[PDB]
């Protein structure tokens, strides 16, 4: 059937009965009216078990063993659908399969029910899960903690053409994956004020909210590894959140515990853009003060909780203890590491402050200032006091060694300090992350140096040996065996199963490049997943496709610096030229794009309007035909990432130079037989580097190049009058052939446009049109295309977050990765 | 060990592995990390799984067969602990007790890890859950519904020596008996408007929320039936509690989601006490509505469902369907199913009242005016507008039907009308619910006649069928079995089993009224009972009790009408006497009084703090030693009931004549081996009817007299001026004797005995001490003492809710007991 595992005697038999333990025990039904969700828990409940096993092992063996310990602290973790993932883990997708089908049942139609784990927006989000099965597969004892939001991002409806927001209740059912840990809840204080006592600092009259932890397992490639993700929930005292007295109203007070337990409620959905409200701020210091007590807890008893030099010392903190933190969300660990080790252990300060700095680790993911963390005193003067005060002294000895280090560079000191001057006094937290960490990261190394040569500069100057970088990079798992099992089964067809978990062994493929059964197959797959694609399409959302077109597709958050804006001139140019010469032959292509619009960018939301708005155009023309298709996939997110991505033939990784600090949808792609379309922004340059500049379609401006602009100062209107076919479009906007009923409708994406333009979308205009015709070009040469494809994935590899993840382990972490086996499930019960 | 059943080899045997699946499985812990709450859930889940098999085949069966339905609607059931009960019901206790046993746990240590479900106030609360038992014990198709609160009764804490109240958040670790069905979920309206338009009026622009089901079992006495409760929880719709645009915040609109969610969040803490909140009534409607939508579904199925006559024809309705209104909370259901039938179903207004009076009963459960449900007009025009209109419609048609029986009669109009007139319109529900169903019924002989004679006088002359009685029970089960299994014991050594789902078989024990050994072993099993409570009492709540005292117990919610105060007159009275004569023998007592207080009720919290006060005194007093002992026992619930009763000698109920209902505590100590003293109110007058005046301690006014001096009119100075034992004890507290930092504290208390006793306290002082006396005379004859437990004992049997639910069945549902097992539990999986 494909290399899903084997589909054994005994376990087929094995799984078949437990599936029904659970629709009778557990689900409480019996077939007569049992419902394809109610069999769908019961699979999900079957698989659980075989894990739990490993589960339990896993984290005994950490807790004999007592290796050092990485605590990877994020806001984020976009996990998708975890049913088939834990299947392809486990080697159990084969036997599920036939299983299910003796219980004549389709599994493919059950593993559809599952509701997506959307606790996460983009990029930084699915990172962090792709970090987590990397971590799982390489056996290191890795934690992810987080915040377990009933509310993930918003499931997207487009009505009108405009984008609609609703809530996203995935917990509505119930999460089988996850286990309730009331016994572990922990409290978290807020507000109160700062008592300055004869031996120490105090910190008093606070109001306290618990945390009440969930764990969710993570499972190792077929290693018996399993980790655990620890998400933390609000809850409400049931004392003074009912005892403060003297009137109110008991019922009143009941209802009002719905206050504190806000902090956990809802995501925000924001990308590379900073809001700074008191929930946002609450809740980043509500993931970082319960996770830290959760490891000071694990670190007291370790092996310390029983002897070695006896004496709580912290000096070996370090030594057992790493927490990276994913961007400045979770900076709060800094002062607050401080504040325990402080306030309430009573270190001095300087052994303090090294222990935290050994510790700490800061990833940072974007340079657009816009998306920076700067939160105003006001705000955190009143919810954490003491935390503030910390800060200052930090800021104090920080600021001391900058200026004995640069004397008399006093325009240094201002630049550099955690606290900025201005309207308002705000705290710059990727500042304080610096100073509190041994190590900084970018997330691709045209992004890490743009860090040391200008956001960071000064800090460079000041230690060079804090700045590195660490690639990003995507799981093999997910990203091919689980969305892609066509491809996958091909490539071992050939070259075995070990690349899985070695994606480096795809270069093997190189040598396959002129093999003419292999470019069939690899041309075959792509074509099935196309198929596929397009049916589903008509399914589940309604009106038709050409699966025989180019499958050109940008899918990602929408952002003015991702450009989407572009793809639509492009998409109207290919309009306009086919109108003017109707029976003249282009390529076919169905341009699809999708992402999400946080709910107040404006702008944005006006984009995904001018999408469907062309797509009202062009896909109605009758002189068109079937030569040119624009559509708008609806509610964009892991699991139909999952289903787009196999099917594409073109992927667009067109943000200005500069502004995409990585990007890992790119990866995705080409890992998936695409081939891409970009400028040299993020992860791209690496792209291009691995597989080759003449395997990739790379156009328009370079860093530099946009810098010489800036200094000349950009002018949109001299494209504007120079380019006649983007001169038509503008008008074409301008006068409502787009927006018949609204003519005015697009005055904002115009003006913009032509005024304020701050991602200088006309200049890379020309040379992406004139790019996107050697594509096309390409494209009518199948034999030629399809080996460039090959060349692509072929040299992927470094893509793999398993590198990605050696890295940070070895360069930061100060651990080693390991591919060993645990001592596998094997019952036991002592 | 006992008649817990059989602990079979094959079984305890399979219960051991079963405990330990799902300690892994289910609780993913070992045993290295297990604690006893851990042990408690890996055995409720054992138990658990024992009835999903006889669940399942139940509902299955009342499909297959289809027999009458009946639907016990109710705000409040108050549960308790279900893994005991669930053990006995289907005689597991041994095989539990021997296999955790083997597992080296104790189960008892286990038993009191079980949080109580107090989704109850008290007497009618408790009701409810006895009925469920007996209606499964007597294989009726009954169902269970109403409210799931997440926060309970609250739980009460004494400080000070005054009551806190705090959050009763029951499901913190989860509840492993429930089993939500998100599947099920309903819509329920709010607000909006009516529109009348061609062909029928249109209940439009509501506010929509929604109703999500959970089911817990309800297991028969041994006979493998296991019928459900529903609890309805309140959800907000993903779409318009957030669709509904035009700005406000997308974070704002997700967190305002908990606005149509606190529906459910609490249940209110009042007792024969009336608040008319909006909250409450959207409570009412809120069970009503979904309910009744639960209902139809189920009839549209049946064997119309198939076939029949063929066309929805609602003429059986009443023959399948029964729906039984306890108390009038749930009495929006009347108004509600005629909505229903005439709005959506179209029947005409005549076939619809028919309909609904033939299924709807209501049974009246105080007589006290502040507990009657009178609910605005402006409350109901605004939240169900097309209720009210039909309630003016129901009024109407009432209306014109007296009018025609009693000509020119206009003052009885205006005093049968739902509609009462005056400062505000208000809606009486109580009239409501008598003409809109076939049968009205009280909980007691007494009271059953009162509202005839009083009441509701008007409406037995205009239709004396409807009115009926059906005193109250309890349910032997739990409150024998579980509770004294002691007891349960040495009754079955000598008549057998039989009697625990055949009570009235008590009476054989009338035969050994004189059997030296039984004597001996009645009054062995209440001094074994006594010790382990007066054990418990210092384990938990610390500071010593002598188990050789009279056990003085009165434990019910406090209000004015319970008379707590005069209970405190007496115990004050014994101190007194104490403390005149030192050296002069008197029976020691430790009198117990116990009970919560809604928050609002300042008096009754001013009683509470009176008790603690007068044990501040007396528990210190030197002279006093271990004769007199006054205790208040904290947050009395069910669970401490079952720990109480089974330990008391004396049972305290002496309300005023004529405002206790009926009472049920009252039963529970006559089952359980004590004496009462009480007045002639409620049931007391049928108990001690059935066990004989003389085996009773009546005393005090009976209801005539009570009138009498309402005649006359009440005026506590002349028993002040004629009693000086009375004028010392309210001069003392006058005084400060019991409050010398605040002398003036219990000023109120004084103030309202003297001037506004609604309840006459002292009109029964003196005959209540006088009769305290003979008691206390009885008990040091422990012979004669044991033999009148002994009559009260084996005369119990009417009062078992078997009883009860057997009449109610019969003469007003229309069906027939039956104590035939079900066809076992056997696997079975079509
Ligand atoms: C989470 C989100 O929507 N935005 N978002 C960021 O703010 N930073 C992002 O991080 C990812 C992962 O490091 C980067 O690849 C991406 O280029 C960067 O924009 C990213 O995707
Ligand atoms: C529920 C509660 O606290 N109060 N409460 C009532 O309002 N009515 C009560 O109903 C029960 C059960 O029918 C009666 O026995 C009791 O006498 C009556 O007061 C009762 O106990
Ligand atoms: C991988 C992924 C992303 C990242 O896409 P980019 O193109 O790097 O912005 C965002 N959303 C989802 C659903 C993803 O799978
Ligand atoms: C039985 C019971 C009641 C009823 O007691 P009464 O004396 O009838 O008011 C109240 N609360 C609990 C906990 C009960 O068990």
């Amino acid at each position: 059937i494909s290399v899903r595992g084997l589909a054994g005697v005994e376990n087929v038999t094995e799984l078949k009965k437990n599936f029904n333990r659970h629709l009778h025990f557990t689900l409480v039904k019996d077939r007569n009216v049992a419902t394809p969700r109610d069999y769908y828990f019961a699979l999900a409940h079957t698989v659980r078990d075989h894990l739990v096993g490993r589960w339990i092992r896993t984290q005994q063996h950490y807790y004999e063993k007592d290796p050092k310990r990485i605590y990877y602290l994020s806001l984020e973790f976009y996990m998708g659908r975890t049913l088939q993932n834990t299947m392809v883990n486990l080697a159990l997708e084969n036997a599920c399969d036939e299983a299910t089908y003796q219980l004549g049942l389709d599994m493919e139609e059950l593993e559809e029910i599952e509701e997506d784990a959307g606790l996460g927006n983009g990029g930084l989000g699915r990172l962090a899960a792709c970090f987590l099965d990397s971590m799982a597969t390489l056996g290191l004892a890795a934690y992810g903690y987080g915040i377990r939001y009933e509310f993930g991002i918003f499931n997207q409806k487009i009505c009108g053409g405009w984008q609609m927001e609703e809530a996203d209740d995935w917990l509505r059912y119930g999460n089988p994956w996850e286990k309730a840990r009331p016994e572990f809840t922990l409290p978290v204080h807020f507000y109160g004020r700062v008592e300055h006592t004869s031996q120490g600092a105090k910190w008093v009259d606070t109001q306290v909210v618990l945390a009440m932890p969930y764990d969710t397992p993570v499972p190792g490639y077929r290693n018996n590894v399993v980790n655990t993700m620890r998400l933390w929930s609000a809850k409400a005292p049931n004392d003074f959140n009912l005892k403060d007295f003297n009137v109110g109203g008991y019922i009143q007070a009941v209802l009002d515990r719905n206050l504190a337990e806000n902090i956990s409620r809802v995501l925000y959905p924001n990308d590379n853009f900073f809001e700074g409200k008191e929930l946002r701020l609450k809740q980043e210091y509500f993931v970082v003060a319960a996770t830290l007590q959760d490891i000071i807890r694990r670190f007291k008893s370790s092996k310390f909780g029983c002897r070695d030099p006896v004496r709580t010392n912290f000096d070996a903190f370090p030594d057992k203890v790493a927490i990276q933190l994913n961007d400045t969300h979770p900076s709060l660990a800094i002062p607050e590491l401080m504040r325990v080790l402080v306030d309430l252990e009573r270190l001095d300060w300087d052994k303090a402050w090294e222990v935290t700095v050994k510790t700490c680790a800061y990833t940072n993911h974007t340079v657009i200032p816009e998306a920076l963390e700067r939160w105003p005193v006001h705000l955190l003067e009143t919810l954490l006091p003491r935390h503030l005060q910390i800060i200052y002294e930090i800021n104090q000895r920080f600021l001391n060694r900058v200026a004995a280090a640069f004397p008399g560079d006093v325009d240094r000191l201002r630049r550099m300090s955690l606290v900025e001057e201005g309207a308002v006094k705000r705290i710059n937290m990727a500042h304080l992350c610096i100073a509190g960490s041994h190590a900084v990261n970018g997330v691709a190394r045209i992004h890490s140096e743009i860090l040391k040569k200008t956001i960071f500069k000064d800090f460079y100057e000041l230690e060079p040996h804090k700045f590195q970088n660490k690639t990003n990079g995507i799981t093999p798992r997910r990203w091919l065996v689980l969305c892609n099992p066509g491809l996958a089964e091909i490539i071992a067809e050939r070259i075995g199963e070990e690349y899985i978990s070695d994606l480096d062994q795809l270069r093997k493929l190189l040598s396959y490049v002129d093999d003419e059964a292999f470019i069939r197959d690899v041309a075959k797959v792509k074509q099935e997943n196309k198929l596929k694609f397009a049916a589903y399409l008509e399914r589940e959302y309604k009106v038709h496709i050409n699966p025989n077109s180019l499958f050109d597709v940008q899918v990602k958050r929408i952002h003015e610096y991702k450009r989407q804006l572009l793809n639509c001139l492009h998409v109207i140019t290919l309009y306009n030229r086919i109108k003017k010469e109707p029976n003249k032959f282009v390529v076919p292509r169905t341009v699809m794009i999708g992402g999400k619009a946080a709910p107040g960018y404006h702008m944005a939301k006006m984009i995904i309007k001018l999408i469907t708005a062309i797509g009202d155009v062009v896909n109605h023309d009758p002189v068109v035909g079937d030569r040119l298709r624009v559509i708008f996939l609806e509610n964009y997110r892991v699991s139909l990432a999952e289903k787009v991505i196999p099917a594409a033939d073109l992927s667009e990784q067109i943000s200005t130079a500069g502004t995409e600090a990585s990007g890992t949808g790119n990866m995705k792609f080409m890992l998936n037989g695409a081939l891409t379309i970009g400028t040299m922004d993020g992860a791209n340059v690496e792209m291009a580097e691995e597989a080759g500049e003449e395997n990739f379609f790379i156009f328009g401006m370079r860093v530099e190049d946009v810098d010489r602009l800036d200094q000349r100062g950009y002018n949109a209107q001299e494209y504007y009058d120079r380019i006649p076919e983007l001169r038509q479009i503008i008008e074409q906007l301008s006068s409502g052939f787009f927006s018949p009923k609204q003519p005015d409708l697009f005055k904002d994406i115009v003006n913009m446009l032509m005024h304020h333009d701050r991602f200088k979308v006309f200049a890379d205009y020309e040379e992406y049109v004139k790019c996107q015709e050697r594509v096309s070009a390409l494209y009518k040469n199948p034999r030629e295309w399809t080996r460039m494809v090959i060349r692509n994935i072929a040299t992927s590899g470094k893509f793999s977050s398993d590198r990605t993840i050696a890295q940070y382990a070895r360069e930061i972490w100060g651990v080693e990765p390991s591919r060993q086996r645990l001592p596998a499930p094997d019952e036991k019960i002592p």
